């Protein structure tokens, strides 16, 4: 028999790509797949064949959403400048209790406001969210509902805090303070949370807690084993996920060929790839750049290529190397093609994703705040003709093709979705 299957995610980016890949798995057997989002990404919905609802539609009067969204924008342009700036530990020092997320909070009761309506309406057998924390309308629904985790699941265990980019190499006494820091901003985080669901009248829980299923998207050769298990019904799914022609420019260019993307949002920040791309230029290499919404500007020298958005997945399994951000989509793209990375993080999960590449030998962390030319195109050389990061990157490409994940969490979505228990 058929359910009917809702879908949300926050405004963005990032927590859509998840959602979109389970949404996919679910349509192939034959379910009615409804996404509640934004008018912004309802082609990238539509083209899925998912029936988009505009959370702006089922808005509360007093709560228009538009109102109190973030300006993302802003947030990661103050992200880039801080992050050039200053260690870890200064950027958690210069915070001063304050939250990488936690100003997002009170936010967030127009978005919630809205899901209580759209699920009175429309009666899914069962919702699926992708958010940074807990909302209060996913224990008010009639129905079950999974959170639905892309970011680094480090948060997910009793071990080093998120956010911190700690190394399982980093000696306790070391990351003592970043974490007192990191532990006395989680709790700025409790105190928003507390506020929100006392608003609605919904007992408080963890930002993270998952009711009866929650589904983390992570390599299994990734995920956090050295910290026992994850918290209570969250189940690991390994990864959600045309042709791609080399440009002419490319050819008959020296080198190897590498991918270099910051992502949508850090690459607005135009400075950021003119600090990494400049000294690239005399990289004896072939670079395909994705240049962001202000690519336009962006200076592209005699061995390299770019367009504002790639084809990354069908680009990937042509190139020897991935500068990455160190977003979780590009590490799993990455990793699935068995490609090494060199991750520059730039904001929040990104520190633990760079830092978990680097522990497993995946490949390097170079942070913005070390960042020199002669640093990058060493790293380049080094993961190019490293043979062990090879090995390593081979092997998680393999587990993460041979996957029954895949089979074992769409099950478990139906079965929930069925018996409202598991
Ligand atoms: O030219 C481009 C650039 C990006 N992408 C796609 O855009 C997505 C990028 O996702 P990700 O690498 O995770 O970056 P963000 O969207 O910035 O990810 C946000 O959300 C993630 C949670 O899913 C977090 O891990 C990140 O830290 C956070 O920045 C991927 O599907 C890429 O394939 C393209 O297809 N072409």
């Amino acid at each position: 028999k058929s359910l009917k299957i809702l879908f949300t995610a926050l405004f963005g980016p990032g927590h859509l790509n998840a959602c979109l890949g389970i949404g996919s798995l679910l349509r192939k057997r034959g379910h009615q797949i409804y996404f509640a989002h934004f008018p912004r990404h309802r082609a990238t919905i539509e083209k899925h064949g998912f029936l988009f609802i505009s959370l702006l539609d089922y808005a509360e009067p007093e709560f228009p959403i538009v109102d109190m969204l973030p300006d993302i924008g802003i947030i990661a342009k103050f992200a880039f400048e801080r992050m050039h700036k200053l260690t870890p530990l200064e950027l958690f020092r210069h915070a001063s209790g304050k939250h990488t997320f936690a100003g997002m909070v009170n936010g967030s009761k127009g978005e919630n406001y809205a899901m209580m309506k759209i699920v009175k309406e429309y009666k899914p057998d069962v919702c699926l969210a992708d958010y940074l924390f807990n909302m209060p309308w996913m224990f008010t629904v009639d129905c079950p509902v999974i959170p639905v985790k892309s970011v680094n699941p480090i948060e997910l265990y009793n071990g080093p805090p998120a956010l911190t980019g700690c190394s399982i190499h980093d000696p306790p006494s070391v990351r003592e303070e970043i974490e007192q820091l990191a532990r006395k901003s989680e709790l700025e985080l409790e105190s928003e949370l507390e506020k929100l669901f006392a608003h609605f009248n919904v007992p408080l829980v963890s930002y993270n807690y998952a009711q009866q299923l929650g589904i983390y998207i992570y390599p299994g050769p990734l995920d956090y084993k050295e910290l026992g298990s994850p918290k209570e019904n969250w189940v690991r799914l390994d990864s959600s996920i045309s042709n791609f022609e080399l440009p002419e420019k490319l050819k008959d260019k020296p080198g190897k060929l590498i991918y270099v993307s910051m992502g949508s949002l850090a690459s607005a920040v135009t400075e950021l790839l003119t600090m990494i791309l400049t000294p690239l230029a005399n990289s004896p290499h072939r670079f395909i750049v994705s240049t962001g919404p202000n690519g336009d500007s962006i200076k592209l020298y005699d061995n390299m290529w770019g367009d504002k958005f790639i084809n990354q997945v069908a680009l990937l399994p042509k190139v020897d190397l991935f500068i990455t951000h160190g977003g979780s989509n590009s590490l799993i793209e990455g990793l699935t093609a068995g490609k090494p990375l060199i991750a520059i993080p730039q904001f929040g999960d990104q520190l633990d994703n760079a830092q978990r590449i680097a522990d497993l030998g995946l490949g390097v962390r170079l942070n913005l705040h070390e960042f020199s030319g002669e640093k990058l195109l060493k790293a380049i050389e080094d993961v190019l003709n490293d043979e062990k990061i090879n090995a390593n990157v081979a092997r998680v490409s393999e587990e993460l093709k041979k996957s029954d994940s895949k089979d074992k969490v769409i099950s478990l979505i139906e079965k929930l979705a069925r018996d409202k228990k598991l």
